[PDB]
């Protein structure tokens, strides 16, 4: 059976916060920002 092996790869640099993929590390790095900002003051939505 082996009904599992849940571990594929679509792009070198992949995000864990949402699950996006980027070819150039930089790309993702800038993207991840969406998940982590600059400890801003305010109500963090869901
Ligand atoms: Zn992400």
């Amino acid at each position: 059976g082996s009904s599992g092996s849940s571990g594929s790869s679509t792009k070198s640099h992949q995000c864990h916060e949402c699950g996006r993929g980027f070819t150039l590390k930089s790309h993702l790095n800038q993207h991840q920002r969406i998940h982590t900002g600059e400890k801003p003051s305010g109500p963090s939505s869901g």
